[PDB]
C-alpha cells in the first residue's frame, strides 16, 4: 500500500510505490484542497465549471485527480476508485497526476492526500 | 458491501446494509455533486468557504458527506475512509447524510454515489 502527497504544481507527476500488475484489484481514496491558478481551492473531482483548455486528461475536470498505470494514456481518479481493474494490456507504475494544460502547472498550489492499496483477488 | 445513493436533501440520513461491528475494517469512497442551496454544485468535501450555522457535523464542512454509526455522533467520509476503524465503543448500523443545519435540507439538490466495504481483519 502507498499513502503520499499528490502536489498540484507537480507537473510530472508523484510516482508511487504500487505497479499494478493483471488481475489486481486496487481501492484509491484521494482528498484535501487544490488550484489550478485562483485563490479559490477545489477537491480531487476538479472544478466543474471551468473548460477543458488542453488538459492532460480530457474524461476529467480541471483541477481533479487522474492516474497514469507503466505507459497507459491518463485515467480518471476523481475521489477514489473502488476495487478497480485496470483495462486489458494496462500494467505498471502508478503515477498520480493532477489535471490542468501542460506547461501550466506553475501557478498552481496546494495537494491530494492519497491511498492507494491492492484489494483480495 | 453496500453501495447506494445518498440524497443531498434526506435530513434523516440514508441507512446502509453495513453494520459496523467491533473490530471491522471498512473503506469508502464517495463521488458526485451536490448543493445545500446555492445554484453551484460541491463535493464530497463540501463547501470550504461556507461557515456553520448549526451543521450536524461541526468538523466537517456544509456539503460535506457525514455518517454515523448506530447510535453515535456525526462523523466525517468526506470522499472517503481507507482502511478504517472506528472509536472505542462505536457500532451498528452506517447511516450516511449530507452534512447541513437542521430544517434547512428542503432546497437542497443532488446526491452523492457512495461504496461501502468491510476490509480484511
Ligand atoms: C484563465 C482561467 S484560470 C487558468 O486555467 C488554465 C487551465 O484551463 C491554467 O491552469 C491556468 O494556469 C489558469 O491560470
Ligand atoms: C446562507 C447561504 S445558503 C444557506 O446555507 C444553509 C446552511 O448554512 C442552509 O443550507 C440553507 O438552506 C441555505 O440556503
Ligand atoms: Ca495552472
Ligand atoms: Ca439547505
Amino acid at each position: 500500500a502507498w499513502k503520499g502527497e499528490v502536489l498540484a504544481n507537480n507537473e510530472a507527476g508523484q510516482v508511487t510505490s504500487i505497479i499494478y500488475n493483471p488481475g489486481d484489484v486496487i481501492t484509491i481514496v484521494a482528498a484535501g484542497w487544490a488550484s489550478y491558478g485562483p485563490t479559490q481551492k477545489w477537491g480531487p473531482q476538479g472544478d466543474r465549471e471551468h473548460p477543458d483548455q488542453g488538459l492532460i486528461c480530457h474524461d476529467a475536470f480541471c483541477g481533479a485527480l487522474v492516474m497514469k498505470i507503466g505507459n497507459s494514456g491518463t485515467i480518471p481518479v476523481n475521489t477514489g476508485l473502488f476495487r478497480w481493474v485496470a483495462p486489458n494490456n494496462v500494467q505498471g507504475a502508478i503515477t498520480l497526476i493532477y489535471n490542468d494544460v501542460p506547461g501550466t502547472y506553475g501557478n498552481n498550489s496546494g495537494s491530494f492526500s492519497v491511498n492507494i492499496g491492492k484489494d483480495q483477488s
